[PDB]
């Protein structure tokens, strides 16, 4: 509700802001503040028309430029922020499944708190580049009842609009309570019932149901009943569909809280919200936590990486 940090920009000449990049990168070294002062005050929309310029005016490539003078975080924070929004996550979610290893929290982090809508341009741009369907990954890749909340996230099914059916929110809450008193195991079945597939005015309408019945907030109970990456799935939507901003800004207080970094979650969180709801993210950071954003990637970052992290944060002094 107060939205990002990055807006479009008023008096974008594309022509100038290709010049402006190659002057920083021509010749021995780089001028990186100045691929900030353009890059960082562009959104993602003008910077693809920079790119088309960039070609046309400049006769190089601008991505290939960026990579071949940038290193390391900086860079890559740069690179993120010139690819396109839905590739973006395309090419995160593949970084997390492809080769031996798999990025659970990154898989975790998309597919919750993308919309449907959003998840269907992801899943058919996965598709068309690398000819894998992202479900079958994600099937291979991840098993039991934490692949089964994934699936239904990437299948984009969830129950929309605003339809409150009190009845079915009361019956929902007493299925999760019940199938947290079970005798020999959690009835998880329930837990990925309802939470993959009831609209949010119906979820949080069950979060408040669940309090009143049982005396615990729900994500108590998963906390107890369920875990590891089932567990950490089910909290994220949770979060998400009580304020997805909020959601972000724990994201980033994990990140880097205590020893060293995070920084691919750093980075991704960075480049994805900067747009969309950096603002509410700050806001919900300091309520929890009692300390800027800003001054966390401050003392967490330096160099390059730091400037761009701080003018996608917005602030502060
Ligand atoms: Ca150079
Ligand atoms: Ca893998
Ligand atoms: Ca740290």
């Amino acid at each position: 509700t107060k939205g990002g940090t990055v807006k479009a920009a008023s008096g974008f000449n594309a022509m100038e802001d290709a010049q402006t990049l190659r002057k920083a990168m021509k010749g021995l070294g780089t001028d990186e503040d100045a691929i900030i002062s353009v890059l960082a005050y562009r959104n993602t929309a003008q910077r693809q028309e920079i790119r088309t310029a960039y070609k046309s005016t400049i006769g190089r490539d601008l991505i290939d430029d960026l990579k071949s003078e940038l290193s390391g975080n900086f860079e890559q924070v740069i690179v993120g922020m010139m690819t396109p929004t839905v590739l973006y996550d395309v090419q995160e979610l593949r970084r997390a499944m492809k080769g031996a290893g798999t990025d659970e929290g990154c898989l975790i982090e998309i597919l919750a708190s993308r919309t449907p809508e959003e998840i269907r341009r992801i899943s058919q741009t996965y598709q068309q580049q690398y000819g894998r369907s992202l479900e079958d990954d994600i099937r291979s890749d991840t098993s039991f009842m934490f692949q089964r909340v994934l699936v239904s996230l990437s299948a984009g099914g969830r129950d929309e609009g605003n339809y409150l059916d009190d009845a079915l929110v009361r019956q929902d809450a007493q299925d999760l309570y019940e199938a947290g008193e079970k005798k020999w195991g959690t009835d998880e079945v329930k837990f990925l019932t309802v939470l993959c597939s009831r609209n949010r005015n119906h979820l949080l309408h069950v979060f408040d149901e669940y309090k009143r019945i049982s005396q615990k907030d729900i994500e108590q109970s998963i906390k107890s009943e369920t875990s590891g990456s089932f567990e950490d799935a089910l909290l994220a939507i949770v979060k998400c569909m009580r304020n997805k901003s909020a959601y972000f800004a724990e994201k980033l207080y994990k990140s880097m809280k205590g020893l060293g970094t995070d920084d691919n979650t750093l980075i991704r969180v960075m480049v994805s919200r900067a747009e969309i709801d950096m603002l509410d993210i700050r806001a919900h950071f300091k309520r929890l936590y009692g300390k800027s954003l800003y001054s966390f990637i401050k003392g967490d970052t330096s160099g390059d990486y730091r400037k761009v992290l701080l003018v996608l944060c917005g602030g502060d002094d």
